[PDB]
Parts: structure tokens; C-alpha cells; sequence
RNA sequence: AGCCAGGAUGUUGGCUUAGAAGCAGCCAUCAUUUAAAGAAAGCGUAAUAGCUCACUGGUCGAGUCGGCCUGCGCGGAAGA
RNA sequence: UCCUCCUAAAGAGUAACGGAGGAGCACGAAGGUUGGCUAAUCCUGGUCGGACAUCAGGAGGUUAGUGCAAUGGCAUAAGCC
RNA sequence: GCUCAACGGAUAAAAGGUACUCCGGGGAUAACAGGCUGAUACCGCCCAAGAGUUCAUAUCGACGGCGGUGUUUGGCACCUCGAUGUCGGCUCAUCACAUCCUGGGGCUGAAGUAGGUCCCAAGGGUAUGGCUGUUCGCCAUUUAAAGUGGUACGCGAGCUG
RNA sequence: AUGUAAA
RNA sequence: CCCGCAGAAGAAGCACCGGCUAACUCCGUGCCAGCAGCCGCGGUAAUACGGAGGGUGCAAGCGUUAAUCGGAAUUACUGGG
RNA sequence: CGGCCGCAAGGUUAAAACUCAAAUGAAUUGACGGGGGCCCGCACAAGCGGUGGAGCAUGUGGUUUAAUUCGAUGCAACGCGAAGAACCUUACCUGGUCUUGACAUCCACGGAAGUUUUCAGAGAUGAGAAUGUGCCUUCGGGAACCGUGAGACAGGUGCUGC
RNA sequence: CCAGGGCUACACACGUGCUACAAUGGCGCAUACAAAGAGAAGCGACCUCGCGAGAGCAAGCGGACCUCAUAAAGUGCGUCGUAGUCCGGAUUGGAGUCUGCAACUCGACUCCAUGAAGUCGGAAUCGCUAGUAAUCGUGGAUCAGAAUGCCACGGUGAAUAC
RNA sequence: CGCUUACCACUUUGUGAUUCAUGACUGGGGUGAAGUCGUAACAAGGUAACCGUAGGGGAACCUGCGGUUGGAUCACCUCCU
RNA sequence: CGCGGGGUGGAGCAGCCUGGUAGCUCGUCGGGCUCAUAACCCGAAGGUCGUCGGUUCAAAUCCGGCCCCCGCAACCA
């Protein structure tokens, strides 16, 4: 698919046990960087908020190329961790969780034409005071944009043109703000659906370090490695999910 | 210029095998029978089929078809 | 306030809140005379040395320079020692 | 001895407000309007990629261009400063069609109704309330329609303020 | 100063 | 209500099994599915979830839910500080 | 919230909804005190010679690769397991092979075991040629060795020191 | 199971040791003093050759006799005059020797030639109270060959503890 | 019988009390194996704590005044009864 | 384009006025101190002063030209 061949945004965020989960989020950045350098992908750190004892709390990173999103679709969700940590003086198995969002490109086709043939321009007389000027005048412009319903009212100066330029700048600013607000709501409504609450619930993937097991909740794989997984080579987990996803 | 005629057999052609087949787009834009036919300019079909023009015959039988230079005009040219 | 090109219609002159820019200095020498010389920019070769330091050769011709922003002029040099 | 730089230099020596103002004047010079033009605005046309299951031309139409009107903002000050009262509202209207409806027709991407676009046609009609002083606009409900403009953005020797 | 969670 | 016909012929389920409180193992997941009146289990050796076997309890009823009293002397007059 | 008092701040009386199976008081034993008293250790004081500045040797973390085998990873890991990685060791990887097997036992059949030598292949192996043919005779068999076939199994330096 | 590669890779950091940065020191000659050990598919006298690592021949010893095995710092004498220098020895090239089937990744040793950083070390940190620190040499386990590591022995040998 | 008066239901008007839902916004309360900042209380908790009151500060809180030990130390001063 | 402020480690400022020297702070990396983090200490990198030309014995500086960032870019009757 055309969308597939697209690049991606990876957003790795810490959940339960934010001290430990930052350490696992840094290692997941290491996981997907070792998976990305194996197939020659470009990794750029756009934003990374550090933790306390190492790692990172939130990582937003662009990966560009030819086919990142179509090859990393099934990574949005949770990751449980059973591990014996280093920030402990007791030596007990603790569980943490990390949440990973995978966003597509969605390339910015911004600034549509203002369409003055579709703009309704009403140049009528002004309210306010101080001059006859006002009386013989007009000097007040209201411009309505029909397919959105945005009205711009300007009664600033004595002349229409110097108010025409202000009215068109306010039209451009309000249309750009209303489009970018819808785009940021469309980002957030998908990020709230992909990223859950961040709790220790089962969300499609596990990481069982003392057992030596990787057991996902979809396509029940039982790979007993944790050494060909921690250094790239994530083909055996991602490929059969794609195999039984193409059947639907 | 009008008028009864013709305006073919493989071309379901190889093409991305779901089909583009004279006429979406590719390129090739063959060759025979030949009074004549472009492997096609348009209409119409999922594609066909079909309908015209290209061109060639015949009745017909005198002038006709398309460009350049200008003069005077036509329309665009609708107010309180 | 003053200087330089156009505007400005081939003598002089000529206006606009016209189009481009500068000056309110400097010089005991950069002035006078005499004597002598011709650059800029490229090419080749050469120790540091490299596009550009200096040297030798060749092209080139006053596009260089004339203290200063511009015009005219300059080898008989007004340029350089 | 003067950046007396307002630089042919009124004093050696000087900033502001007047809507409390006042006088001699000016259309030599502005505001409101009338006048000339039409950069702008509105409308019409030429070319044509393209949108439209095909298909520029049912309806649109980029990139470009040519015209009409004097309805908006504009430009110049030709008339007015020994006086032309301007906005909005009430009453009273008049005219042009670049027609909102009614009427007669053509195309349609018009099965009928309901439609889109275009031509002729000004004979008649062309809202009611809230807000805002507001023209205008939004809302609520009708209507067949809630037309655009000119007439000193009509009308104060007709009326408020 | 601080060192969150699974006897 | 009594007599006769025929043939074991037509007639057994429900809850619980860690403690309170009567009764034990195996398999399947794996702080997930889930149970639970309280303490609470399940984080790959579960007498606590699901299934099987076995047992326990009650019986044409068995569990859950709702209400009253007792235990609760945790409304104390009997019978508290 | 309501009533009353007060100039105010506010005071007095005084609930309900909802959550939890704890909250509390006394006292015992350990832990700790930047609490006190006492005592000890190169613990502090005094000095000696070092490390950290340089090169080499080794190990680890990290990076890369086919693996850079695995464990140890605060004192109590880091010239540690390893009292010694060219092959061997090797548990890792690439390539080629074997599967009741390289190693332990049972059944049936066949063959002294062994030695020398040659061909192809990286070699394991595959294909051969000679020689030797005993220790007890139920002599259809033995006590070892070797090859074939089937099942029991063997094997694992694979995981769990929770 | 076999052949090869890897465990020795390298932009970086740390731990532990050796050699140093020199004149109580380097070089050359002469010379004195040890203990503890190991040895047979081993130690390997003596003689000869090679500048050399070692090679050829070949006694003794499974051992208080035989071998490894000349102990070094220490002493005398000569030189070097405080310079990155006659200190230090990394790295590199050539020719080599031992072992092993094979020394290229990836062993040890010797010669020639080159001969860097380093001129006493930042924050900070370690061990020691005696034959101890510090310095110097030797042997063994591992092992066909392969340590500065480990174990063990000996020579000189302080200072401080109020 | 009819009329008229007195009692009088349904209903209407005016003004209050009480109660139930709803109401933009705002305050405090309770829960949440992870979020940000500070370490205020438990040792003399590193400024002893607690209570009442007034003020201040992002916040545990701080400051002043009054009360209480539901607080440690009292072989470091010197000299002692 | 016209006017103004400028271009100094990765970043913010001194230092330009008034010439003789590249400086400070935050930040990055690495090592210590702690069982670990924070704090603290030490060391290293980093800019030639946006660029070019001229005066000067000497331009981070004085002046001019070019490039880049930000702000003001026609209004009050």
C-alpha cells in the first residue's frame, strides 16, 4: 500500500515505575536503533526527556526511509517487564510497563487558497466616532469564508485597503489555526487510542527476563532466546503477525 | 455538391492474461485482393457488434474548393 | 549649504517629497623642478607555499591607478620611485 | 572667535495646549457633496490545460488578456469657507435593468416534481420582531419574492436628535 | 537531600 | 381407603473442598483469564481460577440475593467506661 | 447547612453522602540516632612507597561483526572461573555430513580383532586391495572386538542458584 | 562429527600489574654471598659451531652425589655532567632460533636498524607498624610451545606510633 | 315551587416557609503497584514537637506571643556545698 | 529594498565606545566523592570574534562593502 511505504514517528513513553521504566524506554530506543541500523534506517532524536537514574521518560523520534510505518504498524501498545533491577537493595523481581506509539507521516498540505471568489466581502459604514468621515464613508469590512463559516470584522482605520490587508491576514491566521487545531485533535484522538493508561495490564507484548521467554498476547510465540532479540533481529516477532494480518 | 453501392479474412494480435479488439494510454502505424480502403478522424459499446467520413466507382455534367492584401459594414455595445 | 551623472529637448541655463551617491576633511608631503619606469587580471615553474606573499618567463593592454562618492581626462603621463 | 547646519546668517538670549477661544481673510487649501479619470470595485467577453464514469465548453475554470458602468475605496482640487445641514430612522416616492417573484422560451450531466445555466420582458408586487443610533449583519417565522443602484449614498424652508 | 513497586 | 394385572419396570439432583467450616490430587493458563462473606490467592510446580477424577454436606430440593434477631456486654436497666 | 452571639477575625450547637479493615494505648526483642559512657582494628594522626599524568600486559563495561561462547558484575566482579584461546580446549559462528546415534545396556544376523596401502574430498567420511583367521567346543553356539535393523533410550556446557 | 574463523576484534572508559621519567643512575670489565624447588614419551653436564636465540655429538640422575644453575642488587675501577641527553624502551622493517601437523589472524626468544610518549603526575585514592614497607633475583604449578599473572623461597632493608 | 340570607366544596389572585431534582462556574473531601517539587513530622529528624491566636509564603510550612512535656543531653567548661 | 539594533564557544554575556590579552557563566563529555542519584570538585573540547577590503607597528575593536536574524516599514482630521 502507498501509506505503508511511509516513514514513521516512534513515541516511547514510561509507565509504571517511572525510575525503572525510563531505563527500559532507553533500552527500547536501543532496541529499535539496533533493529533500524540492521536494515539501514535513519534515526534522528527529535525530543528526549531524561529520567533520574538514566534512560529517558519520553522519546519522540523520526525514522525516515522507504517503508517504516508498514513494517512497524504493530508496535503501538504496552510492554510489560519482569526483571531484577539495579535500583534495588533487596533483589526481587519487579514489573514495569512502557507504552509505544507508532505514527505515520501525514505530510503537511497546508495553506489552501483564500479564494476571493468564495469570500463574501461586505463593505458597509462603521460604528464609533469623531468624524464626518465616518458619515460619508464605509471604512468597515466584514469578510465571510463560505465553506468554513469564518467571519472577520475590521473597523480599525479610515481606509478600506489598509483594513483589507488586516482582514486577509486575520482570515489566513484563523483558517490556519482552525486547520492546525483539527490536525492536532486528529493526532490526539489517535494517540489516546494507541497509547493506553500506562498500567501493568496485558497489551499485546511481554518481556520475561528471568524466565527467558518472549510471549506476545497476539500470535502466541514462545521464543526462548532473549539474546538474539536484545541485539536487533526482531523479524520472528513481527513477521507472523503480518502473515495472519494479510489474511484479513 | 447531392443519389441507390463498396468501405475486407485471420486483428478474441502480442500488452500489466479480469478486458480494452480500428477508435483511454502504450509502440509497431504490416502486407494482399485490388473499381478503392486509414490496420482508422468521429459517434456508440465492460470490449464487441453497429453507424458515418476518409477515398474509389457509376447517373450527372458545367466551373468549383481553400489561403493573402485591403475599402465599407455586422456583433460584442447594458443606467439610472 | 555645497559637489558629481541623468532628468534636460546635441551652445549656456532649466523645475518636482525625481532616479543614484558624497562632503563640513586631509597634505610639510601625496607640492615645484630634474631624472627614470609602465600596471590590473590569468598561465607555467619554484623551500616552507595553500585560490591569492615574493621571483623568472609568456599572454594581455590601460578593464589598473589618479587620497575620498561620481563625471570628464591622463603616457608628452595628471600614475609610480 | 559662529555644526549663526533654518547654512545670503531676523535676538548675544525663547518650548507647548486651546473642544473657553477671538479677529482679518481663503475654495490660493482640506472635510460632506457635485466635476474629470477609472489604479480599485461590480459585471460582460477571448483563449484554453483541467474538474466532471468518457467528454474544455450541462455547470465551473487556473495561467493569461480585452472591454462596459460610475453603484465602494481611491487620485486631482474645477465650484462652494461675505455659509450648499451631513448619518441612521418615520412619511412620501421617481427612474434604469446588470430580473427576486410572476410571464414567454433554449440547453441540460432535464424519467415527473423540485432543480443548474442563459435570453427577452420593469406591467405589478418586493417582509414581521430582538440586538445595535447604526445603514449592514445574525437569529426566529412567513412569503411567490424579502432585487441591485442612481436621484446632494433622494427627501430637516416635511419631523425628531 | 534522595533512593517509587512483587515475601 | 381396599383388592387385582404387568414389569426394577416411570422417578436425583444442587452447593462446597486454604483457614473460619465438613472434604484431596492431576492437567491448562500465568497478577492474565478469574474467584471471593473476612483473612485474601493467581508474577510458569495453584490443596483458593477453568476442566477431569475423588470426596464432603443437604435432599425434591440445593446455592445466591434481600430483611429481622442472636452472637453484639460493639447502645451495657439486667450488662460498659 | 441551620439557629444564636460578635464591629470583624470568628466562637457555640452540630450532621449526612462516600472510602477502609484498620486506626489506637501500654510493653518486649532487634535496627538506627548528625544521643551519652566505655573498648577494639593501619580506622584516624605521623611518615614510607604507590594508583590516577606515559607506554606495555590482562580483564571488564561499551561499539561493531558470523560469533566477538557462558558465568562473576558495591565492599564480597574486574592478571575473577581460566594453574596458561594457533588446531585441539570450544560450550560460539559459517559450510559439509550422521541419526537408535560419539558415549551406557538388551535382541537377531554377519565377520578374529588388528596391520599395511591406494582413490575422491577441507576433512569427517565414501569406495576399495592384500594380510591375519586364537584363548572352549552344547560345536543351530561361546568370553571380548566390529558392522547392520527396530524399540526402550542415550545425550544437552539448553532454562531455573527465586 | 569434520575444515576454517572467533574467543586476541576497537571512535571510548575503568580496574589490577610491569617498565620508566634517571646521577643513592645507565654502560663495560673483574668479583663475593643464598634458600626453596622440579626432573624420565624429562633435566640435559663436557666438547664443537653460530655475534646471538639455539643446533650436532653425548655422561650422570626417577635423585643431599647428576642437571636446571652464572643468582641479582652489593664492591672496586673507567666513562657519562643535567641534556629528552649515552635515561627510558613503545612501535615498525629485514634476517633469524625453539616447539608443534601447521606461529598468517594468533606463541615465546635473539640480532641489526629505527627508537615515540614520558622530565615525578589534576580531583581523589591505596597498603604498611616490622625483617615490615620498598627494592632485587630464582624456582614451581599450568604446559608439545606460550607470563609482567598466581603460588613459593632468598639478598639488602628503614621511618613513624605524641 | 320560586326568591333571599347564613355555612360551604372545585377554582382564581397576592405574598411567604419547607423540601426534592437541575444549574454555567467555583471550593474542599475520598481513591488510584508511575507523574512534578520540597523534606515538614518519627533520633536532639539535623531550627525539639504539639495546641490557641495574628501575619506571610508554590507547598509540606515559617515567624511572633501564651501554655505543656505527650523531649534527648546532662565527665567537656572551673569550683563546690 | 528603505530605517534601527546586532552577528563573540553548543547557548547567553563581557570585552566595540577609548586598539596592544580572547575572558566569564550556563551547558556537553570523562573521572572522583556516595551502595546509587542529586549536590560539590577536577580535567578536556568548543569560538578568532558573521565575512571581505582599507588606515595603523597591531583590528574582536575605527570605517566602508556583502550575507544572515529580529523589530519598525506610511499615518493622526
Amino acid at each position: 500500500d502507498p501509506d505503508d511505504e511511509r516513514n514513521a514517528f516512534l513515541e516511547v513513553r514510561a509507565g509504571t515505575g517511572g525510575d525503572e521504566a525510563a531505563l527500559f524506554a532507553g533500552d527500547l530506543f536501543r532496541m529499535y536503533s539496533r533493529y533500524a541500523e540492521a536494515r539501514r534506517w535513519r534515526v534522528e532524536i527529535m525530543s528526549a526527556s531524561e529520567g533520574e537514574h538514566g534512560g529517558y521518560k519520553e522519546i519522540i523520534a523520526k525514522i525516515c526511509g522507504d517503508g517504516v510505518y508498514g513494517r512497524l504498524k504493530f508496535e503501538s501498545g504496552g510492554h510489560r517487564v519482569q526483571r531484577v533491577p539495579a535500583t534495588e537493595s533487596q533483589g526481587r523481581i519487579h514489573t514495569s510497563a512502557c507504552t509505544v506509539a507508532v505514527m505515520p507521516e501525514l505530510p503537511d498540505a497546508e495553506l489552501p487558497d483564500i479564494n476571493p471568489a468564495d469570500l463574501r466581502i461586505d463593505t458597509f459604514r462603521s460604528s464609533g466616532a469623531g468624524a464626518q468621515h465616518v458619515n460619508t464613508t464605509d471604512s468597515a469590512i466584514r469578510i465571510t469564508h463560505l465553506p468554513t463559516g469564518i467571519v472577520v470584522e475590521c473597523q480599525d482605520e479610515r481606509s478600506q485597503h489598509k483594513n483589507k490587508a488586516k482582514a486577509l491576514s486575520v482570515l489566513g491566521a484563523r483558517i490556519h489555526a482552525a486547520e492546525m487545531a483539527k490536525r492536532q485533535q486528529a493526532e490526539a484522538s489517535t494517540r489516546r487510542n494507541l497509547l493506553g493508561s500506562g498500567d501493568r495490564s496485558d497489551r499485546n507484548r511481554t518481556y520475561n527476563f528471568p524466565q527467558g521467554r518472549v510471549t506476545d498476547h497476539r500470535i502466541n510465540l514462545t521464543l526462548y532466546r532473549l539474546d538474539e532479540v536484545m541485539e536487533g533481529k526482531l523479524d520472528m516477532l513481527i513477521e507472523p503477525i503480518i502473515q495472519e494480518h494479510q489474511a484479513d
